[PDB]
């Protein structure tokens, strides 16, 4: 789990992100789909879309952006309550394993894009203590999502 200082570091960072949650979520996903075109295969309204301006304006992209940011928000705000973070990430993990059939490695890829976007957009607020805290959060997400895939015999 995150230590108290790490949790505080992650929540303070996340608050800055979430002040324009909508735009940050979308910028993250556009970068994800441009840089990893294979990930678009799970999205019916944009699986063959290439123009990043259209991706930015895509209703189904912006919707998934809103749901990624909201589920992340739930995890970050409730990091002091580890049963809640377990709860949320299971539900996500399973859902993506079973309904959406997404290869679990795409979570690792998306997290790397999330890191790249955070490092760019909020660099002057991203000291090493915070970078390390954020990296623990990423590990936490990937291990919990990865355990949920194993749980239903992926
Ligand atoms: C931090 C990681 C992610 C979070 C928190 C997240 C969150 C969500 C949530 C809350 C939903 C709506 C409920 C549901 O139908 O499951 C959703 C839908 C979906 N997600 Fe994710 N997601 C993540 C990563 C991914 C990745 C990497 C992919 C595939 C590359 C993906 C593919 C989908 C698809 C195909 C849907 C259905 C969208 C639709 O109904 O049009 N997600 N996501």
């Amino acid at each position: 789990e995150l230590s108290e200082a790490e949790r505080k570091a992650v929540q303070a960072m996340w608050a800055r992100l979430y002040a324009n949650s909508e735009d940050v979520g979308v910028a993250i996903l556009v970068r994800f789909f441009v840089n990893f075109p294979s990930a678009k295969q799970y999205f019916s309204q944009f699986k063959h879309m290439e123009d990043p301006l259209e991706m930015e304006r895509s209703p189904q992209l912006r919707k998934h952006a809103s749901r990624v940011m909201g589920a992340l928000n739930t995890v970050v705000e409730n990091l002091h309550d580890p049963d809640k973070v377990s709860s949320v990430l299971a539900l996500v993990g399973k859902a993506h394993a079973l309904k959406h059939k997404v290869e679990p490695v795409y979570f690792k890829i998306l997290s790397g894009v999330i890191l790249e976007v955070v490092a760019e957009e909020f660099a002057s607020d991203f000291p090493p203590e915070t970078q390390r805290a954020w990296a623990k959060l990423r590990g936490l997400i990937y291990s919990h999502v990865t355990a949920a895939y194993k749980e239903v015999g992926w």
